[PDB]
């Protein structure tokens, strides 16, 4: 009964904490429901082009976390951003484009950016 | 025999972000894990902590290293690995006094130098 369609397009300047080349994926959570992209192996500028659909069960910010896949182990945090969906309700098309600067554990910009398009079907 | 490793300090240990390292140092020998206290907000943490392993006749597999790992303590998420180094105790302890000082260069997740180093003292009492 209603839908949130989030297309995660790409990221730029995604750098890990060492000599490893970013194995980046995004974990996005809307209304407590989490969706995660595939891992782009060995890229500092990952292109996912992955579309997602949050079934709005008849009912605001989108929280996206970018992590580095760790070759058999616990993935490491690279950066995160919160995007307000109010601006999505703003334009008549019920959709908007976002260029999100990734923030660190201390909420400071890491220098990486995530580009995603949101859309609402009431 | 008693294996006593004194962890003095680390130098140039940095987190991946604006966080100033809240470093602690784990040390593992023969499946026995030891861990220092956490030094808040220092890229050159000093622990000055001593640990002991009673060998007590546990398999002395020919080559058996001390595995040291330095991590950054986190309050909102998982602790972050900063650097790890493998100390060859047989080679370092090969002195008349059965004691030595070792500067272990810390390695990253891909086995490449991080530029950080851990200073320690090792000794074994027959
Ligand atoms: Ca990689
Ligand atoms: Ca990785
Ligand atoms: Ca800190
Ligand atoms: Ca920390």
């Amino acid at each position: 009964g209603g839908m949130l369609r989030v297309f995660i397009l790409y990221a730029e300047n995604v750098h890990t904490p060492d000599t490893d080349i970013s194995d980046a994926y995004c974990s996005a959570v809307f209304a407590g429901v989490k969706k995660r992209t595939k891992v782009i192996k060995n890229s500092v500028n990952p292109v996912w082009n992955e579309g997602f659909e949050w079934d709005l069960k008849g009912i605001s910010e989108l929280h996206v976390v970018v992590k580095d896949h760790e070759t058999m182990g616990r993935n490491r945090f690279l950066g995160e951003a919160k995007v307000p969906l109010r601006e999505v309700l703003a334009t008549p098309s019920l959709s908007a484009s976002f260029n999100a600067p990734l923030l660190d554990t201390k909420k400071q910009p890491t220098g990486a950016s995530l580009v995603l398009q949101v859309s609402y079907t009431p």
